[PDB]
């Protein structure tokens, strides 16, 4: 089964195809032409050095991906592109449908459930093109999994690194769970569930109780690593609503998102005990998630 992925330079996309390369599957990564960034080249480095093959397009050009999908005979396609190339995506569905060989597309999600979820503007817009993405995958006849892995376990930022040593912003009460997963951890699983049979066709939720804190509990594993206690100030909803409504990409977009997370809760406020989602821990049994004690633990390191 050979997976061809796109963003694998991305921040999500370097986690998955690793995870890819390290299950020992055959793993396909997907590259811009011509000359390219420091940073870019140490990720491409080490890929290939653990057996990644690089292939040349652009996900946005149809028939290159025709060609590109036929001539390397590829199974799984896991898409990680950023949030201003969703509608990119659209080209390569239409390759995908074209084509007919495909076992598992997995679309940019790597969030929340976008069909539960109601953010406002603009995340609201996001979720508009990946709904519309959806909907277009679906029609098409193509086999899918979504990949609704809530929180990268990073300090939950407004705008968006290590966790603040100044002091701690508290979105409104501070009383509102959310579950974070280590980068690691979304590739691993991400790429476990790829030919899977019990996620053909579903929406997958990460949803690990350790990793299940609210942002004052988040704090105080924060303060138990450095050993003493910041202040605690509290940023209000209307402050949040205040900056999404400026609409400055992407700093306003992060902001409505915080606002979905902590005031709102769209991580936690629905069951995933209908036949159409299914959870993690439960698919794999007795294979533990890094916790943020650990993740903290080497945001120390440096």
């Amino acid at each position: 089964g050979r997976v061809l992925i796109a963003g694998a330079t991305g921040f999500i996309g370097q986690f998955v195809a690793t995870a890819s390369l390290d299950a020992h599957r055959p793993t396909y990564i997907l590259a811009r032409p011509g000359p390219r960034s420091p940073s870019k080249a140490k990720i491409f480095k080490a890929l290939e050095d653990k057996g990644a093959i690089i292939v040349y397009g652009l996900i946005n050009e149809q028939e290159a991906m025709e060609k590109i999908l036929k001539e390397h005979e590829i199974d799984i396609v896991v898409s990680t592109v950023g949030g201003e190339s969703i509608l990119d995506q659209i080209a390569l569905v239409k390759a995908m449908k074209a084509v007919g060989t495909i076992k598992r597309f997995l679309p940019s999600e790597f969030g929340h459930d976008v069909n539960r979820a109601d953010p406002v503007e603009p995340g609201l817009n996001m979720y508009r093109e990946k709904r519309r993405v959806r909907q277009l995958v679906e029609e098409s006849g193509i086999p899918f999994t979504y990949i609704c892995c809530n929180s990268i376990a990073s300090w939950p930022y407004y705008n968006n690194v290590l966790p603040p040593t100044d002091f701690f912003q508290i979105y409104g009460d501070g009383n509102v769970k959310a579950y974070f997963v280590a980068g690691t951890d979304i590739g691993k699983f991400t790429m476990k569930t790829v030919d899977d049979v019990r996620t053909l066709n579903k929406s997958v939720h990460f949803r690990p109780s350790c990793n299940c804190l609210n942002i004052n509990e988040l704090a105080s594993v924060w303060e138990k690593k450095i050993g003493r206690t910041l202040p605690r100030v509290t940023v209000t909803e209307d402050d949040l609503l205040a900056a999404a409504g400026e609409n400055i990409i992407p700093q306003s977009v992060v902001a409505a998102f915080t606002h979905d997370i902590f005031i709102k809760g769209c991580q936690v406020n629905f069951s995933i005990d209908g036949p159409e989602d299914v959870e993690v821990t439960t698919l794999y049994p007795e294979d533990s998630f890094r916790t943020v004690e650990e993740c903290f633990g080497e945001y120390i390191v440096k």
